[PDB]
């Protein structure tokens, strides 16, 4: 019993948040258990009772309170701009349960390593070469989905990517000017080929363990920089086909980069030839840096 005029929402819009809403009569919150709140909402520990029997694990998003019904159906458009998002590489909606107390959320898979960026950088992590394209490999199987959907994600980046109890990598959604392409920066302009720019730097980001991009320069004043004929150097442990790869990522000509599905084709093969023997090791100048 929330004391704002819900209805008044988009019916012939987001009225699709009905076959995709889940009773509460089968979802158990934790308001004690508190996963992290980014900025806009509050994410805790979470269980759904599935059908008659299976329990499983999950994060429940929700958001402030009354800041009008606009913020309402911006966390319910969005929510409900994952429902279409079938793929094991993609950050799924589990569904949209409704008390309307001041306060609706979002149900969303439990990913038990948390993101890709705070997983690499962790010292008692040992991932080899093979492991680190292959977190790659899955976010450009995502991102090839993605795309497939006409959905420009605009936020790429390993922080953004969140890692589940199989390793499985979902790309998912939690201005980034050091993951944005020469064209955005000047022309403010987001496009596929403007991800696949950001997908270059989160393969930099993957083989450097997650070190930031260009710690030295003014951010913004990446333009520049960039202008100046540069561009991230090779990882100590990126290897050379790889680094060649990052390079297409950021072509100066947007048209000019590859695809997502040549991406995961160019990379599946790469990683086809590592056996796990090669272990990556954080770079003493970039620890620390922030
Ligand atoms: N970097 C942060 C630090 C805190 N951490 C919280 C966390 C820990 C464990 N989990 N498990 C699940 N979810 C956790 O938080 C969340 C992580 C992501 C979202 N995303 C959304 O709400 N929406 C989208 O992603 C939309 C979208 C989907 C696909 C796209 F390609 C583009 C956008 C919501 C969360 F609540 C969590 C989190 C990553």
């Amino acid at each position: 019993t929330v004391h704002i005029d819900l209805s008044a929402l988009n019916p012939e819009l987001v009225q699709a948040v009905q076959h995709v809403v889940i009773g509460p009569s089968s979802l158990i919150v934790h308001f004690n258990e508190v996963i992290g709140r980014g900025h806009f909402g509050c994410v805790y520990h979470g269980t759904l009772l599935d059908n008659d029997g299976k329990k499983i694990h999950c994060a429940v998003k929700s958001l402030n309170r009354i800041t009008d019904i606009g913020e309402v159906s911006q966390f319910l458009t969005e929510g409900i701009i994952m429902k279409d998002f079938s793929h094991p590489n993609v950050l799924s909606l589990l569904g949209i349960c409704l008390r309307s107390e001041g306060s609706p959320l979002v149900v969303l898979p439990y990913m038990k390593h948390g993101d890709l960026r705070n997983f690499i950088r962790n010292e008692t992590h040992n991932p080899t070469v093979k492991d680190l394209i292959g977190f790659g490999l899955q976010v450009a199987k995502g991102m090839k989905f993605l795309a497939s959907k006409k959905f420009v994600h605009r936020d790429l980046a390993a922080r953004n990517c969140m890692l589940d109890e199989k390793f499985t990598v979902k790309v998912a959604d939690f201005l980034p000017v050091k993951w944005m392409a020469l064209e955005s920066l000047q022309t403010q302009k987001f496009t596929t080929k403007s991800d696949v720019w950001s997908f270059g730097v989160l393969l930099w980001e993957l083989m450097t363990r997650g070190a930031p991009p260009y710690p030295d320069v003014n951010t913004f004043d990446i333009t520049v920089y960039l202008l100046q004929g540069r561009r991230l150097l090779q990882p100590e442990y990126c290897p050379d086909p790889l680094y060649e790869v990052m390079l297409k990522c950021w072509h100066p000509k947007a048209e000019m980069r590859p695809s997502f599905s040549e991406l995961v084709s160019r990379i599946s093969a790469i990683f086809s030839t590592f056996i796990g023997e090669h272990y990556v090791h954080v770079n003493a100048t970039y620890v620390n840096v922030k």
